[PDB]
């Protein structure tokens, strides 16, 4: 009746991927700085980058049930969008083993979209992360 | 102009505190199961609160420009809100000391999310986490 | 002369397992608490479980010379034994490789009965942990 | 009704500190092998010391409920008992803060014991630990 | 006889800081693809600055003897320099407190100029780090 | 333009091999307490061999870029030589894979000579670390 991972002894090995996108808004002086070149924190997308990545490879210890695993290959994107006020972030996440990666890209995709939030932090107290979901994963589903 | 950490060392010491929220969006069976008793994994919402507990004392790690601090508190509160299809995450977190913690409870808020949608993962491939973002933090904000 | 752990590249892959046991020993109104429903930290058992599976899985980064590995299955299950005054843990580690995870199991009992000691701690200062040993590994040994 | 760690803002500040021991029982050349000189793994004492010393300044990441804490000294102390077929450990936490430090003397008296176990396997499949109790912690308990 | 850290309860609270420095040689070709710009793994500097930033953090997890110590500021700063073939690496920490921060700027002076070394590894195999060294520290040293 | 890792999902399963070697200058009476035996904080070696074994462990942590891999066998060596006032640290990393284990050598020695730094800070403030450099690695390079 409570907390128990399942076994992924018996489930083949094959070629994992996921793809997954946060967003974060904000007003548009705000993302103006990021553009500009940036906050008094630094390079806000290498920033995040770099964040996502590494969370990445740690979702086994962030999460309590998740499975340790070989990623093979992490991505983190980040595209400034003007026009909607915020910030764009599509991660990728991929390995070859039995376990899918869902977790790792939302992991990246999260932790890149609070390193934004950090780095723009002390001009905008409002911002808003969301949404967090997932567009493939690899039956399967995709986008 | 590039990342670098602005100085704490001349800030004071003062009572600091900040609660986030954070919503996972999903199926009516699919939060049914949540308070029904649960999926295979388990206690979906005490998990989630160690989860997101474990998550802010390590902010420090997960958000390159983040200082490490000595948490005097930290609380994840679970609602199931089966009137809008999800769950509800509230956090707080406190300490005396310069910097305030608003990245702590917004990370616990991220992973305690995160943790739910791990937990019924293999029910609903399209659960969407979001907003997350502050409510309170300690001039300052409220709500 | 001195560490040095040992090669694992010629083992062969297998199927490894190893279950372990633990005991907190402690005073009926203790234990009476954790069934009823608890102190004021919360549900014992369901954190103690948390804390057992983590740990478990960063039994590489405790012990100095034990090797990573990609564990398959973690399972803590807590036991209330009020006729011996004290709490029964069984652990079991499970995975597909050459080096077995006798360690694992052994660190997640140690965990999950350190988890139940914090949680207690205010009750009773005289509470004792143990024996905690092997009951089952997978020639081998069996329990 | 589930997990939620105690606030310590308002608890002043003090010298803190607790002693804890543990006790690895196994056979006659199993010990005779850590005192002339040691299994394959190389010098068994000396990393059992450094492996407790490391998981006492751990205790907030492997204790969910725990708070992090600036540790101000840390000792694991090991001796051989050939007696008693066995090895006893004993640690020492101290520093300046309000919470107290009897969960880092335990882990870390936990760790060392585990590591001990670890450098020993392969001779012998059914050492014991315990008992693993508390000795002093510092109105408070002495030994 | 064996590893025991010492006591830093009675030393005061004081302004601590230190600064290191650390180079990495290569060929000119190398170094040429750093400034224009770089390997395939992406931003060299930027990279390795995160990453000397997040390893200062987590000098007394790498350390055994260190003692955890809240940083108010570190700072990692990247410079080609084509006229030695090679780049430089200064780094800045500094925190109030009494332990000093000697450690933890060497730490992450090492830690970039590795990430360099990583971001470069498959253009050059003879890269070589060093020298690795104080600069100041604050009696004192000065530079 | 920025961080993003390479693929090594097609690359096929290896035995890979990677030697690396650090040196810590010093004067003589500061190598002399080293033999003799040791500075108040205690067996300089002993603890500077772990901390490189664990280093080399987390070198997927500590390297944003680099994958995490299960290391099948990790040795530091460390010895005096006082005709040089200094100390030669050598590693060797070893695993069944694609990728190579430059970095965890690498980082398992610049880790190692830090502990000694460590160790032997209070006796003397302008010790040098390097050169830090690879000896060999499996075409390939070897020493």
């Amino acid at each position: 009746g409570e907390a128990h991972m399942v076994d992924v002894s018996a489930k083949a090995e094959t070629v994992r991927e996921a793809r997954a996108e946060a967003f974060v808004t904000m007003r548009s002086e705000t993302l103006a700085m990021i553009i500009d070149g940036r906050h008094h924190k630094g390079d806000v997308f290498a920033t995040a980058r770099i964040a996502g990545i590494q969370a990445a490879k740690r979702t086994w210890d962030l999460i309590p049930l998740c499975h340790p695993l070989m990623l093979s290959k992490v991505e983190v994107n980040l595209q400034a969008e003007p026009e909607h006020n915020r910030v764009r972030i599509e991660t990728l996440c991929r390995l070859t083993g039995k376990t899918g990666v869902e977790m790792e890209a939302l992991t990246a995709a999260s932790v890149a979209a609070l390193t934004i939030y950090d780095m723009c932090k002390a001009v905008q107290k409002d911002m808003v992360i969301g949404p967090v979901r997932l567009l493939a994963k690899s039956s399967g589903d995709f986008k």
